[PDB]
């Protein structure tokens, strides 16, 4: 009895062409790699199921759609370019974000080739994307590193978040969920903000913060805040990224600096040398 929406299948296999690439998501949301048989441009086409858990979640699908499209302008956000449906698929054609998931960089697996410069600036355009969310009073809540994107890694590219799956207006990973999370307090921008503490935390010591043994130890971490900031695991990290993480990582979401008062902390502040610095002190 359901009428589709979007775009046909037969337009979908008409315009593009499934690769072979294997992405590394999930298996229940599965995404491919497409290129357009017009253009040859590469794509990500995301296949979400209208039935979930006994649910029907076409309602759920289309604010996700919403979401998106209000972030269009945004390009710290993923770009939607087109959407398909068959009976049991709902299909976002998605830029595509060729260096995948910045959680890359946070291995321990990756003896590393990441300076704090370029920490400093996947961070700040973090904060720029989460930025414009925020204002839009959208709360992404689920900004786990597995959810920002790179254009690029060789060269280092432009973030690019994705998956507003659990976004809202104003059951994750356990390690990633925000003490308030843990507490049903409600749902607040500050939540996004402990995320972003999460992953600089992540890129400067290739550990993470709060996951132990198992589920109970990583929820003993989280309501206590109880970080490694040892000397030892921060003997490389400079003491503004040590704030910058400090002011995030607290249990009072009250507490923690917007996404705007962070763009302005003094971690973040940097002259690109190649530029000509016009002082204070002026010539006349
Ligand atoms: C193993 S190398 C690799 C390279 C690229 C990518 C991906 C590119 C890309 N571009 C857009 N969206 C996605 S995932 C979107 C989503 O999960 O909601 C993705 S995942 C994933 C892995």
């Amino acid at each position: 009895t359901e009428n589709l929406y979007f775009q046909s299948m037969e337009n979908f296999n008409n315009f593009y062409i499934l690769t072979s690439k294997e992405l590394g998501r999930g298996k229940f949301a599965v995404v491919r790699q497409c290129i357009s048989k017009s253009t040859g441009q590469e794509y990500a086409a995301k296949f979400l199921k209208k039935r979930r858990r006994g649910q029907d979640c076409r309602a759920e699908i289309l604010h996700e759609i919403a979401v998106l499209e209000l972030a269009k302008s945004c390009p710290r956000v993923i770009n939607l370019h087109e959407v398909y449906e068959n009976t049991s698929e709902i299909i976002l054609i998605l830029e595509y974000a060729a260096g995948g998931e910045i959680f890359s960089l946070c291995l321990p697996e990756l003896a590393e080739m990441v300076s704090e410069n370029d920490v400093i600036r996947l961070i700040k355009q973090i904060l720029e994307g989460v930025y414009y969310l925020h204002q839009n009073n959208i709360v992404h809540l689920d900004l786990k590193p597995q959810n920002i994107l790179l254009s690029s890694i060789y060269p280092l590219g432009d973030i690019k978040i994705v998956d507003f799956g659990m976004s809202r207006k104003i059951m994750g990973t356990p390690e990633y969920l925000a003490p308030e999370i843990l507490n049903y307090d409600p749902i607040t921008t500050a939540t996004d903000m402990w995320n972003i503490g999460i992953i600089a935390y992540m890129l400067l010591t290739h550990t993470s913060p709060f996951v132990g043994e198992d589920n109970q130890e990583t929820y003993l971490n989280i309501s206590q805040v109880n970080v490694d900031y040892s000397e030892e695991t921060f003997s490389s990290v400079s003491q503004l990224a040590t704030d910058f993480i400090q002011s995030l990582l607290v249990k009072n979401p009250e507490k923690r600096p917007t996404a705007e008062i962070c763009l302005s902390h003094s971690w973040l502040q940097q002259w690109d040398f190649e530029n000509l610095f016009h002082p204070e002190e002026t010539s006349s």
